[PDB]
Protein backbone atom coordinates (compact mmCIF):
# COMPACT_ATOMS: atom_id res chain seq x y z
CA UNK A 1 0.00 0.00 0.00
CA UNK A 2 1.45 3.47 -0.56
CA UNK A 3 -2.10 4.92 1.10
CA UNK A 4 -4.01 7.99 -0.06
CA UNK A 5 -1.76 10.25 -2.46
CA UNK A 6 -2.62 13.42 -3.79
CA UNK A 7 -5.06 15.38 -1.39
CA UNK A 8 -5.09 18.64 -1.08
CA UNK A 9 -3.26 21.02 1.01
CA UNK A 10 -4.87 23.25 3.41
CA UNK A 11 -3.71 26.89 4.98
CA UNK A 12 -5.00 28.50 7.89
CA UNK A 13 -5.76 32.01 7.41
CA UNK A 14 -2.59 34.54 9.23
CA UNK A 15 -5.07 35.02 12.25
CA UNK A 16 -6.22 31.45 12.33
CA UNK A 17 -2.25 30.46 12.34
CA UNK A 18 -1.23 33.55 14.61
CA UNK A 19 -4.16 31.95 17.28
CA UNK A 20 -3.00 28.02 17.07
CA UNK A 21 0.33 28.82 17.32
CA UNK A 22 -0.08 30.91 20.43
CA UNK A 23 -2.06 27.88 21.72
CA UNK A 24 0.87 25.37 20.62
CA UNK A 25 3.08 26.69 22.94
CA UNK A 26 0.57 27.47 26.05
CA UNK A 27 0.35 23.39 25.70
CA UNK A 28 4.32 23.53 25.65
CA UNK A 29 4.60 25.37 28.36
CA UNK A 30 2.49 23.34 30.68
CA UNK A 31 3.22 19.53 29.51
CA UNK A 32 5.96 18.00 31.52
CA UNK A 33 6.83 15.58 29.04
CA UNK A 34 6.60 16.73 25.70
CA UNK A 35 7.27 13.85 22.38
CA UNK A 36 7.50 15.25 18.75
CA UNK A 37 7.10 13.08 15.63
CA UNK A 38 8.19 13.98 11.91
CA UNK A 39 7.60 12.84 8.87
CA UNK A 40 9.38 13.60 5.08
CA UNK A 41 7.53 17.01 5.15
CA UNK A 42 9.80 18.76 7.78
CA UNK A 43 12.57 17.86 5.02
CA UNK A 44 10.54 19.46 1.87
CA UNK A 45 12.15 22.68 2.91
CA UNK A 46 15.76 21.34 2.40
CA UNK A 47 15.43 19.91 -0.93
CA UNK A 48 13.31 16.07 -0.24
CA UNK A 49 10.67 15.02 -2.23
CA UNK A 50 7.49 14.27 0.48
CA UNK A 51 5.90 10.32 -0.31
CA UNK A 52 2.27 11.99 -0.41
CA UNK A 53 2.49 15.36 -1.13
CA UNK A 54 1.30 17.38 -4.63
CA UNK A 55 4.71 16.47 -5.83
CA UNK A 56 5.58 13.42 -3.40
CA UNK A 57 7.27 10.31 -4.46
CA UNK A 58 3.68 7.94 -4.57
CA UNK A 59 2.35 11.25 -5.99
CA UNK A 60 4.70 11.77 -9.00
CA UNK A 61 5.01 7.97 -9.44
CA UNK A 62 0.78 7.83 -10.05
CA UNK A 63 1.87 10.53 -13.41
CA UNK A 64 4.84 8.26 -14.33
CA UNK A 65 7.10 11.11 -13.86
CA UNK A 66 10.21 10.66 -10.75
CA UNK A 67 10.47 12.25 -7.55
CA UNK A 68 12.39 15.66 -7.82
CA UNK A 69 15.18 16.70 -5.52
CA UNK A 70 16.99 19.78 -5.34
CA UNK A 71 19.82 18.16 -3.35
CA UNK A 72 21.54 15.24 -2.49
CA UNK A 73 21.15 13.44 0.79
CA UNK A 74 24.95 14.20 1.39
CA UNK A 75 24.82 18.32 0.80
CA UNK A 76 21.01 18.54 2.33
CA UNK A 77 20.98 21.19 5.29
CA UNK A 78 18.42 20.70 8.35
CA UNK A 79 15.84 23.32 8.15
CA UNK A 80 15.06 25.68 10.64
CA UNK A 81 12.32 22.69 11.93
CA UNK A 82 15.35 20.51 12.19
CA UNK A 83 17.31 23.44 14.38
CA UNK A 84 14.34 24.50 16.27
CA UNK A 85 13.86 20.53 17.79
CA UNK A 86 17.61 21.00 18.43
CA UNK A 87 17.16 23.59 20.43
CA UNK A 88 14.08 22.18 22.48
CA UNK A 89 15.69 18.98 23.29
CA UNK A 90 18.54 21.12 24.71
CA UNK A 91 16.45 23.27 27.40
CA UNK A 92 14.27 19.97 28.20
CA UNK A 93 11.52 21.21 26.24
CA UNK A 94 11.54 17.75 24.12
CA UNK A 95 11.69 14.63 25.87
CA UNK A 96 11.88 11.77 22.59
CA UNK A 97 11.66 12.64 19.19
CA UNK A 98 9.99 9.56 16.86
CA UNK A 99 11.11 10.24 13.22
CA UNK A 100 9.72 8.10 10.21
CA UNK A 101 12.52 9.84 8.10
CA UNK A 102 15.56 8.25 6.53
CA UNK A 103 17.40 11.22 5.29
CA UNK A 104 19.80 11.39 8.20
CA UNK A 105 19.17 14.88 8.64
CA UNK A 106 17.60 14.81 12.26
CA UNK A 107 21.58 12.96 12.89
CA UNK A 108 23.44 15.11 11.33
CA UNK A 109 21.72 18.27 12.90
CA UNK A 110 23.52 17.41 16.01
CA UNK A 111 19.86 15.78 17.53
CA UNK A 112 20.99 12.98 20.30
CA UNK A 113 20.62 9.88 19.16
CA UNK A 114 19.64 8.54 22.53
CA UNK A 115 16.51 10.72 22.32
CA UNK A 116 15.22 9.97 18.99
CA UNK A 117 14.16 6.40 17.54
CA UNK A 118 14.79 6.14 13.79
CA UNK A 119 11.53 3.83 13.23
CA UNK A 120 12.07 3.60 9.08
CA UNK A 121 16.19 3.74 9.53
CA UNK A 122 18.95 6.10 8.67
CA UNK A 123 20.64 6.23 4.68
CA UNK A 124 23.66 6.78 6.45
CA UNK A 125 24.03 4.54 9.23
CA UNK A 126 25.10 1.22 8.98
CA UNK A 127 24.89 -2.06 11.55
CA UNK A 128 27.10 -4.90 11.69
CA UNK A 129 25.32 -8.22 11.83
CA UNK A 130 27.08 -9.73 14.61
CA UNK A 131 27.62 -7.35 17.62
CA UNK A 132 24.97 -4.72 16.50
CA UNK A 133 27.04 -1.59 16.79
CA UNK A 134 25.86 1.08 14.11
CA UNK A 135 28.47 3.33 12.10
CA UNK A 136 27.29 7.16 11.16
CA UNK A 137 28.74 7.32 7.91
CA UNK A 138 29.44 11.10 6.22
CA UNK A 139 27.66 9.70 3.14
CA UNK A 140 24.90 7.45 2.44
CA UNK A 141 25.97 3.75 2.87
CA UNK A 142 24.76 2.89 -0.29
CA UNK A 143 22.25 -0.38 0.06
CA UNK A 144 18.43 -0.31 1.39
CA UNK A 145 16.48 -3.22 2.63
CA UNK A 146 19.04 -4.00 5.05
CA UNK A 147 21.43 -5.54 2.25
CA UNK A 148 25.36 -6.19 2.92
CA UNK A 149 27.47 -3.18 2.43
CA UNK A 150 30.59 -4.23 1.56
CA UNK A 151 32.31 -3.41 4.61
CA UNK A 152 33.18 -5.26 7.75
CA UNK A 153 32.62 -4.36 11.38
CA UNK A 154 36.05 -2.78 13.09
CA UNK A 155 34.86 -3.17 17.01
CA UNK A 156 37.40 -4.72 18.98
CA UNK A 157 34.75 -8.43 15.07
CA UNK A 158 35.06 -8.48 10.86
CA UNK A 159 30.74 -8.90 11.50
CA UNK A 160 28.54 -7.96 8.01
CA UNK A 161 27.27 -4.45 7.96
CA UNK A 162 24.09 -3.96 6.38
CA UNK A 163 22.18 -0.65 5.98
CA UNK A 164 18.93 0.39 8.62
CA UNK A 165 16.74 1.21 5.65
CA UNK A 166 13.72 -1.34 5.81
CA UNK A 167 11.88 -2.62 2.59
CA UNK A 168 8.29 -2.57 2.67
CA UNK A 169 7.68 -6.41 4.36
CA UNK A 170 10.32 -5.75 7.49
CA UNK A 171 9.62 -5.04 10.84
CA UNK A 172 10.82 -1.67 12.98
CA UNK A 173 13.83 -2.36 15.06
CA UNK A 174 12.33 -3.38 18.19
CA UNK A 175 14.45 -0.96 20.32
CA UNK A 176 13.78 2.10 18.29
CA UNK A 177 9.63 1.01 17.95
CA UNK A 178 10.00 0.25 21.88
CA UNK A 179 11.84 3.48 22.82
CA UNK A 180 9.17 5.37 20.87
CA UNK A 181 5.90 3.35 22.25
CA UNK A 182 7.23 4.30 25.61
CA UNK A 183 8.08 7.73 25.09
CA UNK A 184 4.51 8.25 23.51
CA UNK A 185 2.80 6.32 26.04
CA UNK A 186 4.08 8.37 29.02
CA UNK A 187 4.45 11.65 26.95
CA UNK A 188 1.57 14.36 28.00
CA UNK A 189 1.62 16.14 24.88
CA UNK A 190 2.41 14.37 21.36
CA UNK A 191 3.64 16.98 18.65
CA UNK A 192 3.42 15.49 15.03
CA UNK A 193 5.11 17.31 12.32
CA UNK A 194 5.14 16.72 8.56
CA UNK A 195 3.61 13.00 8.56
CA UNK A 196 0.51 11.78 6.75
CA UNK A 197 0.30 9.45 9.70
CA UNK A 198 -0.49 6.94 7.12
CA UNK A 199 1.96 4.16 7.71
CA UNK A 200 1.07 1.76 10.93
CA UNK A 201 3.27 1.32 13.91
CA UNK A 202 4.59 4.58 13.41
CA UNK A 203 1.69 6.79 12.74
CA UNK A 204 -0.37 5.43 15.61
CA UNK A 205 2.01 6.25 18.47
CA UNK A 206 0.77 10.11 18.57
CA UNK A 207 -2.76 8.13 19.62
CA UNK A 208 -0.93 6.06 22.48
CA UNK A 209 0.09 9.19 23.94
CA UNK A 210 -3.76 9.98 23.68
CA UNK A 211 -5.47 7.31 24.80
CA UNK A 212 -3.60 7.62 28.25
CA UNK A 213 -4.96 11.46 28.24
CA UNK A 214 -2.32 13.04 26.74
CA UNK A 215 -3.08 15.79 23.89
CA UNK A 216 -2.41 15.57 20.69
CA UNK A 217 -1.11 18.74 18.30
CA UNK A 218 -1.12 17.37 14.47
CA UNK A 219 0.72 20.30 12.17
CA UNK A 220 0.30 19.11 8.47
CA UNK A 221 -0.74 20.88 5.12
CA UNK A 222 -2.80 17.81 3.60
CA UNK A 223 -5.51 16.14 6.00
CA UNK A 224 -4.16 13.03 8.41
CA UNK A 225 -5.29 9.48 8.86
CA UNK A 226 -5.89 10.90 12.70
CA UNK A 227 -7.10 14.36 12.46
CA UNK A 228 -10.43 13.39 14.46
CA UNK A 229 -8.29 12.48 17.60
CA UNK A 230 -6.08 16.10 17.42
CA UNK A 231 -6.60 18.46 20.44
CA UNK A 232 -5.07 21.05 17.72
CA UNK A 233 -4.74 21.18 13.93
CA UNK A 234 -2.18 23.69 12.50
CA UNK A 235 -2.88 24.03 8.63
CA UNK A 236 0.80 25.66 7.60
CA UNK A 237 4.59 24.96 6.84
CA UNK A 238 6.02 23.46 10.04
CA UNK A 239 8.67 25.68 8.94
CA UNK A 240 6.62 28.90 9.73
CA UNK A 241 4.77 27.46 12.78
CA UNK A 242 7.98 26.27 14.38
CA UNK A 243 9.26 29.58 13.87
CA UNK A 244 6.67 31.46 15.39
CA UNK A 245 6.63 29.12 18.07
CA UNK A 246 10.37 29.52 19.20
CA UNK A 247 9.40 33.33 19.43
CA UNK A 248 6.28 32.63 21.40
CA UNK A 249 9.17 30.67 23.76
CA UNK A 250 11.72 33.42 23.78
CA UNK A 251 14.16 30.72 22.22
CA UNK A 252 17.02 30.89 19.08
CA UNK A 253 16.76 28.35 16.54
CA UNK A 254 20.91 27.52 16.31
CA UNK A 255 22.93 27.32 13.89
CA UNK A 256 23.83 24.34 12.17
CA UNK A 257 28.18 24.20 11.86
CA UNK A 258 27.83 21.38 9.33
CA UNK A 259 27.31 17.46 10.35
CA UNK A 260 27.60 16.74 13.63
CA UNK A 261 26.84 13.15 14.99
CA UNK A 262 25.85 13.33 19.04
CA UNK A 263 25.83 9.73 20.62
CA UNK A 264 24.54 11.43 23.93
CA UNK A 265 22.13 14.31 25.32
CA UNK A 266 24.01 16.82 27.24
CA UNK A 267 22.70 18.40 30.58
CA UNK A 268 20.06 21.00 29.66
CA UNK A 269 20.57 24.43 29.37
CA UNK A 270 18.99 27.22 30.65
CA UNK A 271 15.32 28.59 29.20
CA UNK A 272 13.08 32.12 29.59
CA UNK A 273 10.97 31.68 32.07
CA UNK A 274 7.17 30.54 32.07
CA UNK A 275 3.80 33.11 31.51
CA UNK A 276 1.33 33.37 33.57
CA UNK A 277 -1.52 31.99 31.43
CA UNK A 278 -5.58 32.52 32.31
N1 LIG B 1 6.67 22.17 4.69
C1 LIG B 1 5.62 21.46 5.09
N2 LIG B 1 4.92 21.85 6.18
C2 LIG B 1 3.89 21.10 6.58
N3 LIG B 1 3.41 19.97 6.06
C3 LIG B 1 4.14 19.61 4.99
C4 LIG B 1 5.22 20.28 4.46
N4 LIG B 1 5.72 19.61 3.34
C5 LIG B 1 4.92 18.57 3.23
N5 LIG B 1 3.96 18.52 4.20
C6 LIG B 1 3.00 17.43 4.47
O1 LIG B 1 3.75 16.39 5.07
C7 LIG B 1 3.09 15.12 4.84
C8 LIG B 1 4.12 14.06 4.58
O2 LIG B 1 3.44 12.79 4.54
P1 LIG B 1 4.01 11.58 3.67
O3 LIG B 1 4.45 12.07 2.33
O4 LIG B 1 3.00 10.49 3.80
O5 LIG B 1 5.32 11.19 4.49
P2 LIG B 1 5.45 10.45 5.89
O6 LIG B 1 6.82 10.76 6.42
O7 LIG B 1 4.25 10.68 6.76
O8 LIG B 1 5.44 8.96 5.33
C9 LIG B 1 5.73 7.87 6.24
C10 LIG B 1 6.48 6.78 5.50
O9 LIG B 1 5.84 6.46 4.24
C11 LIG B 1 6.80 5.92 3.34
O10 LIG B 1 6.36 4.66 2.88
C12 LIG B 1 8.14 5.97 4.10
O11 LIG B 1 8.53 4.79 4.77
C13 LIG B 1 7.92 7.10 5.12
O12 LIG B 1 8.68 7.10 6.33
C14 LIG B 1 2.10 15.34 3.69
O13 LIG B 1 0.80 15.09 4.20
C15 LIG B 1 2.33 16.79 3.25
O14 LIG B 1 1.15 17.52 3.09
C1 LIG C 1 15.74 6.32 -1.30
C2 LIG C 1 14.81 7.47 -0.94
C3 LIG C 1 14.32 7.61 0.35
C4 LIG C 1 13.49 8.68 0.67
F1 LIG C 1 13.03 8.84 1.94
C5 LIG C 1 13.13 9.60 -0.29
BR1 LIG C 1 11.98 11.12 0.09
C6 LIG C 1 13.59 9.45 -1.56
C7 LIG C 1 14.45 8.41 -1.88
N1 LIG C 1 14.89 8.34 -3.24
S1 LIG C 1 13.59 7.97 -4.24
O1 LIG C 1 13.76 8.47 -5.60
O2 LIG C 1 12.38 8.66 -3.76
C8 LIG C 1 13.41 6.16 -4.15
C9 LIG C 1 12.18 5.72 -3.68
C10 LIG C 1 11.96 4.37 -3.60
C11 LIG C 1 12.94 3.45 -3.96
N2 LIG C 1 12.65 2.05 -3.82
S2 LIG C 1 11.25 1.65 -2.93
O3 LIG C 1 11.01 0.21 -2.96
O4 LIG C 1 10.06 2.07 -3.68
C12 LIG C 1 11.25 2.31 -1.20
C13 LIG C 1 12.26 3.14 -0.68
C14 LIG C 1 12.20 3.62 0.63
CL1 LIG C 1 13.45 4.68 1.35
C15 LIG C 1 11.15 3.29 1.45
C16 LIG C 1 10.15 2.49 0.97
CL2 LIG C 1 8.83 2.10 2.08
C17 LIG C 1 10.19 2.00 -0.34
C18 LIG C 1 14.18 3.87 -4.42
C19 LIG C 1 14.43 5.24 -4.51
C20 LIG C 1 15.82 5.64 -5.02
O5 LIG C 1 16.43 6.65 -4.62
O6 LIG C 1 16.38 4.91 -5.87
ZN1 LIG D 1 30.60 -6.08 14.82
Amino acid sequence: DKGKCGLPEIFDPPEELERKVWELARLVWQSSSVVFHTGAGISTASGIPDFRGPHGVWTMEERGLAPKFDTTFESARPTQTHMALVQLERVGLLRFLVSQNVDGLHVRSGFPRDKLAELHGNMFVEECAKCKTQYVRDTVVGTMGLKATGRLCTVACRGELRDTILDWEDSLPDRDLALADEASRNADLSITLGTSLQIRPSGNLPLATKRRGGRLVIVNLQPTKHDRHADLRIHGYVDEVMTRLMKHLGLEIPAWDGPRVLERALPPLPRPPTPKLE
